[PDB]
């Protein structure tokens, strides 16, 4: 696990939700 968003600490899992997490990050959503 080498990637964390340094904004955000909230923990989850990294197969749906980090999809969402990095793309409103790209793409405000
Ligand atoms: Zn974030």
């Amino acid at each position: 696990k080498e990637h964390k968003c340094p904004h955000c600490d909230k923990k989850f899992n990294q197969v749906g939700n980090l999809k969402a997490h990095l793309k409103i990050h790209i793409a405000d959503g």
